[PDB]
């Protein structure tokens, strides 16, 4: 096949400038994310039933969907909750892979069916499928410089000028806003509603009648009378526009002529729709979008446009306003990327030092270094083919392969000039005479390399997905790689190289090179004779095997297993849940001294805090709260006390001293999309119908046992809330006919005045608003307040709510959860320090079996991934070594060679075994890569020797053990060479401490560690099992 080129070698360079300008023109256009879509697709079905309890929501809307949601293709797990403002949200995630838009459909296909089975005010309020992640791409707030304008200020300017614009951007799937657009609200007063006999019901009523939009009609409209000359619409009453109109809204004419309008019984002003989120950006009023990326968008893409669009409505903006970033991934994002390209570069660099340190000649190392930047290109080309984007899982990809692309070239110009030195023959006659010897070897190595990388595309899960990254950059450069071996390097070794006085060692030359090349040289003798006495006492060496094999095994099992490596991503959060039943004010002083402690005591490393009071993981409600702390660049955070890991352990710390109030501090998981912290996620299931008393008992049990294991669980906690104390009024309709008052009146008095009722819209500057009707603060807040509210009967009467009602404590949930259909409780938690998830998985699981009977457990979000690629993972090994073992035998028909060549692969295993435990690393996603890498590498460490070996015997005819020292003595050289070009490549990963190092150091480490033993160890073990396996057959 070089024949075809030698001849003519421009159409050798014509073929490598097409591979080149192919990877320049996909870089240009290929997209570019930290991570692929490996998270699962996921849909959420959102309804509310306003005003109902968390008990009666789950009862009528939740079951009524769930109970039709089974039997929906893909599906791999389904969560609800129900809370007491009446909202329900159920969660559905399919597998990975699964079409979302596909996914979507069906899920809406089967809401119809229990569509009609849901309350007319749910029907009314509108149920909505959307899909939805847990994660934001980034959030853009918004604050006032002078605090000249509220909270709600900002937020209706951000949703009337940002939100519309912003949500239908390129790109963006969902913009939560943090706060409310402007509704006209009327803060009603009952003590003047009394003095004029007036009722909720009246306003509303009033309202309604005086705040509408008619229509009319036209003059001389169709079917018109002949001869007609004019025609025009008729204008009736139109949406009022202003506070001053709602104002002078009129409510009745008192017997004297007077005009009681509504401002004389109520406060009209403009504000917030619903109140119970307030947000501050270190401790300043503030708003804010919480943008998300659309399943199949681009993270820096969509960025950039938002950014762009930022700056396009700057020159509108009020005065005081300015944009904040609290949350933005993308500078993640492109640090890590670079970092992986400065990693790159420095691969490449060293690869072609070490060759130099061999080849010693500018001119005959340079050809080999010519072929990675072909073939690096040419891997973009493909991911463009089929349809990949760049991200760190690919730029690792390219990385791991930068020491094996090259053993194809490096061989080659090693024979060449091998023949110069035994025969001088010319570069050309040289390179003919090269391949004739080497051709199976070259495709040999590069197949079976990407045959071991082939199995691992083919597997499912988040941790499939993070396979086939490595698969396609791995085996497209292995085939490349092939390619421009057999298609560049003969056409330069036969024009670019100079000969080589035959009987020429190097060992004569002065300077630093004549030691090297003299040192080598003996020492090569002396392990040739070392290798010679090996052969004849193969007995002994068997039994070192063994224990190896042994060694290897006892390892295995003692390392500790985990997902995906935590990253210093920049910011982190903190949660706080106060008691049951804490009002908004008292959060609100516990989240200014969370804010507080993070701008003194951590003001070295704390950029910003956006904390918002009112909502949280745990579900909406005034205990609770979270905020944002965004962190400097990693340039101004030097050091391992600086680090995200480090800062919120103290944090932690600290925050136990507060009173009152449970404060955590957690990062975030390695991907935001699986979860919303890192650590395991625990679902804790009533499989037989405990009942909510019983199951908590058991969670409370559950966590009980926990807390008395510090040293292996931190940070452990359910993420419900606990029951709180619940306000009961029963109205006696038997008094209420007594009292000639309408139920209706006193079911709108009481609903509009405590929870605020919707009337009708309006027209604010051009936009639709709602109008809100709703009791003083100062008149809604105490039981006592409930005598101040009177109803009037039928005759015109004004008579109190004591008169017809009686009022107790009762308790509740307010949130309920669900999982699969079953109710369940949901608990989460972190490793100590030290130690893995994989132990904390393990212990959580015996914990949760002595729990009574019919309380079951089950995994979700990281942990269920977690669970899932540990059970496969046997299955990833078993299949690859089958695929290696037909791989080799295909070779050669005969499986003796096959069966030697495996006999390697532990001595390469227990390599990365010894390098993870050393450093402390844990089974996880990017070892068990690092060991499928090791694998491949060892055997290809092995091919080198077995396939010269084999050759002299059946070629030249040589004896079995003088064939097998005479082809380990010229492959030495070859080995050291490719085994330190690997060790040298991967270097940079292993001692990577800058961003992202989390992932470099778990690869890098397996890889580099397995290669040494796969280097020492095998360069004494192969020609054993060489010999033995042929000796036997």
């Amino acid at each position: 096949m070089p024949n075809f080129f030698i001849d003519r070698p421009i159409f050798a360079w014509v073929i490598a400038i097409i591979i080149m300008l192919a990877g320049g023109l996909a870089i240009l256009k290929l997209p570019v994310a930290q991570y692929p879509t490996i998270a699962p697709p996921a849909v959420t079905i959102s309804a509310s039933y306003p005003g109902a309890d968390a008990k009666t929501v789950q009862d009528t809307v939740t079951q009524v969907i769930e109970q039709n949601m089974n039997g929906i293709d893909n599906l791999m797990y389904m969560s609800s909750n129900s809370d007491s403002t009446g909202t329900v949200q159920i969660t559905l995630t399919f597998e990975s892979g699964t079409d979302a838009d596909i996914a979507q459909v069906q899920v809406q296909n089967k809401l119809q069916l229990a569509m009609p089975l849901l309350p007319q005010e749910v029907q009314q309020q509108g149920v909505s499928v959307e899909k939805s992640s847990s994660s934001f791409l980034m959030v853009v707030g918004v604050i006032n410089t002078d605090g000249t304008m509220t909270q709600e200020d900002i937020s209706d300017y951000v949703a009337a000028n940002m939100k519309d614009a912003i949500s239908r951007t390129s790109g963006v799937g969902d913009v939560q806003l943090f706060g409310s657009q402007y509704a006209m609200r009327i803060w009603m007063n009952p003590n003047e509603l009394n003095k004029f006999q007036l009722t909720p019901v009246d306003v509303i009523t009033a309202i309604k009648a005086q705040n509408a939009q008619v229509a009319a009609g036209q003059l001389g409209g169709t079917p018109p009378v002949k001869g007609q000359q004019l025609n025009a619409s008729i204008i009736a009453q139109t949406r009022l526009t202003s506070t001053e109109e709602f104002g002078k809204i009129l409510l009745k004419v008192n017997q004297d002529g007077s005009r009681v309008l509504l401002r004389d019984v109520a406060k009209i002003e403009l504000g917030g729709e619903n109140y119970d989120i307030i947000a501050e950006f270190n401790g300043q009023p503030a708003s804010g979008l919480g943008i998300k990326l659309a399943t199949g968008a681009n993270a820096l893409d969509t960025a950039a446009a938002i950014r762009a669009e930022l700056a396009k409505m700057e020159p509108f903006f009020p005065s005081g306003l300015k944009i904040v970033y609290p949350y933005d991934t993308t500078p993640f994002v492109k640090i890590s990327i670079h970092e992986v390209v400065k990693t790159l570069v420095e691969a490449i660099i060293l690869v072609f030092l070490v060759m130099y340190l061999f080849l010693q000649n500018f001119r005959a190392t340079l050809i080999p270094t010519i072929a990675v930047p072909v073939v690096l290109l040419g891997t973009f080309a493909v991911l463009a083919a089929f349809g990949f984007s760049i991200n760190t899982l690919t730029m690792f990809g390219m990385v791991l392969a930068i020491g094996l692309l090259v053993d194809d070239a490096i061989v080659v110009v090693e024979n060449v000039e091998r023949v110069m030195a035994e025969e001088g023959l010319p570069p050309k006659e040289a390179t003919r005479k090269s391949m004739g010897q080497i051709q199976g070897a070259l495709v040999g190595i590069a197949m079976v390399l990407s045959a071991v990388f082939v199995p691992m595309a083919f597997f499912g899960g988040s941790t499939g997905a993070i396979y086939r990254q490595f698969s396609i950059t791995i085996v497209s450069a292995m085939a490349l790689s092939v390619l421009v071996a057999l298609i560049l390097t003969p056409a330069l070794c036969a024009t670019m190289l100079k000969p080589i006085a035959k009987g020429d060692h190097g060992e004569g030359k002065k300077g630093f090179f004549g030691w090297f090349n003299r040192m080598f040289e003996k020492s090569t003798h002396h392990y040739t004779d070392s290798v010679g006495g090996i052969l004849r006492s193969t007995g002994r060496y068997l039994v070192l095997y063994l224990i190896i094999v042994v060694g290897m095994a006892y390892l295995f099992v003692r390392l500790p297993s985990s997902f995906l490596p935590d990253e210093d991503q920049g910011v982190f959060m903190t949660m706080v849940q106060l008691p049951a039943g804490a009002t908004q004010e008292r959060t609100q002083k516990v989240l200014n001294e969370v804010t507080h402690y993070y701008l003194t005591k951590e003001k070295n490393n704390v950029e910003s805090v956006f904390a918002w009071n009112g909502f949280g993981f745990a579900g909406r409600g005034q205990n609770t709260g979270i905020a944002f702390v965004s962190l400097k660049d990693w340039a101004d955070r030097p050091g391992e006390e600086n680090k995200v890991e480090a800062i919120t352990m103290r944090a932690t710390r600290a925050f136990s001293q507060i009173k009152d109030a449970m404060v955590f501090a957690f990062n975030l998981p390695a991907i935001v999309e699986l979860g919303t912290a890192t650590g395991f996620d625990f679902e804790l299931i009533d499989q037989a119908g405990l009942g909510h008393e019983k199951l908590t008992q058991a969670r409370n049990q559950l966590l009980a046992e926990a807390a008395k294991h510090p040293d292996m669980l931190t940070s452990v906690r359910p993420n419900g809330l606990e029951d709180t104390p619940q306000f009961k009024i029963d109205i006696d309709q038997e008094k209420a006919q007594a009292l000639g008052v309408s139920i209706n009146d006193i079911n709108t008095t009481l609903g509009a005045a405590w929870g605020g009722s919707y009337v009708n819209d309006f027209i604010d500057r051009g936009r639709v608003k709602k109008v809100y009707v709703m009791s003083e603060a100062k008149y809604r807040m105490l039981p006592d307040d409930i005598g101040d509210w009177y109803v009037r009967a039928a005759d015109g009467q004004m008579v109190p709510f004591s008169a017809f009602s009686s009022s107790r404590w009762e308790y509740g949930s307010p949130r309920l959860e669900r999982y699969n259909g079953l109710p369940s409780m949901e608990i989460l938690g972190q490793a100590a320090p030290g130690k893995s998830t994989g132990e904390a998985m393990e212990l959580m699981e015996q914990l949760a079996s002595k729990l009574p009977t019919g309380v079951g457990y089950d995994w979700t979000g990281m942990s269920y991934q977690e669970r899932l690629s540990g059970n496969q993972a046997p299955s990833l090994y078993a299949i690859s070594l089958i695929v290696v073992f037909l791989c080799l035998a295909a070779l050669y028909e005969s499986w003796s060679i096959p069966f030697s060549v495996m006999l390697v692969v532990p001595l390469g295993v227990i390599g990365a075994l010894l390098a993870a435990t050393f450093r402390g690393l844990t089974n996880d996603v990017y070892f068990q890569v690092g060991l499928l890498t090791t694998i491949g590498l060892s055997a290809k460490n092995a091919i080198l020797i077995v396939e010269f070996a084999k050759d002299l015997m059946d070629k030249e005819g040589k004896g079995l053990i003088e064939a097998t020292l005479d082809a380990v003595r010229m492959r030495l050289r070859p080995i050291l060479m490719t085994s330190l070009a690997f060790i040298l490549g991967v270097m940079p990963l292993v001692i990577s401490t800058g961003a992202g190092s989390g992932a470099q150091n778990a690869v890098g480490t397996g890889v580099m560690g397995g290669m040494v033993t796969a280097t020492v160890l095998a360069i004494f073990f192969v020609p054993v099992f060489f010999v033995v396996v042929r000796r036997r057959f």
